[PDB]
C-alpha cells in the first residue's frame, strides 16, 4: 500500500506550510518514518555550526536564494544556492547553511543513518580557523537530537574556547 499517501501538489503544500518555514521552526519534513528524509527549509536563518554528514545531501533551491559556507581542501569556501540551483554534497564535507531570505524554500534530501554511522557538528575559530568544538551524534530525530546540543555549546565559554588561540567563539551569532 501507499504508506506515504498519493502524489500531491508541492507548491500548494509549501504555501500551506509557510508559517512553519520561518522562525522559530524554519523547516518541515514532508513524510515521516521514511528512509529518504525529505525536508523543506525556509528562512530567515543563519548559523555557526558546520555539519559533517556521513552520507550525501541533495539540495534544490526552489524559492529564493541561500548559500553554504564550506571547508574545501583546508580552505574556507562558499557555494551559492541561487533560486533554481541544484547541488549534491559529498559525504563529510563540512557545511554551514545560511538562509537569509524570508519566503525562501529549499528541498533537502538525506537518508536515514544506519546504527553506528554518526553525524558530527563542529565550530571553528573566527580568529585562527582552528576547530573549537566537535560533537558526534547518532542522528535519529533531528528535532530532539539537535537543539540541546546547540544550546549547550552556546551556554558554555569552556566549550566555546579555541584551544589554539584562546579566543572565545560568539556562540549563536557573530
Ligand atoms: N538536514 C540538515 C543537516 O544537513 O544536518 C541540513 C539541512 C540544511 C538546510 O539548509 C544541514 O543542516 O546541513
Ligand atoms: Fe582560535
Amino acid at each position: 500500500m501507499l504508506t506515504y499517501g498519493a502524489p500531491f501538489n508541492f507548491p500548494r503544500w509549501i504555501d500551506e506550510h509557510a508559517h512553519l518555514l520561518k522562525p522559530p521552526v524554519g523547516n518541515r519534513q514532508v513524510w515521516q518514518d521514511s528512509d529518504f528524509i525529505v525536508t523543506v527549509v525556509g528562512g530567515p536563518n543563519h548559523r555557526t555550526d558546520y555539519h559533517d554528514d556521513p552520507l550525501e545531501e541533495f539540495f534544490y533551491q526552489l524559492r529564493g536564494n541561500a548559500y553554504l559556507n564550506l571547508w574545501v581542501d583546508g580552505r574556507r569556501e562558499r557555494a551559492d544556492l541561487k533560486e533554481g540551483d541544484i547541488f549534491l554534497l559529498p559525504p563529510h564535507v563540512r557545511h554551514s547553511p545560511q538562509r537569509p531570505e524570508a519566503g525562501s524554500a529549499c528541498l533537502v534530501i538525506e537518508r536515514q543513518r544506519p546504527a553506528g554511522m554518526l553525524d558530527g557538528f563542529e565550530w571553528y575559530c573566527d580568529a585562527c580557523g582552528h576547530l573549537v568544538h566537535r560533537v558526534e551524534v547518532q542522528l535519529k530525530s533531528a528535532v530532539t537530537d539537535l537543539p540541546p546540543l546547540f544550546e549547550s555549546f552556546y551556554a558554555s565559554e569552556d566549550k566555546r574556547r579555541c584551544p589554539h588561540c584562546g579566543q572565545v567563539h560568539p556562540g549563536r551569532a557573530a
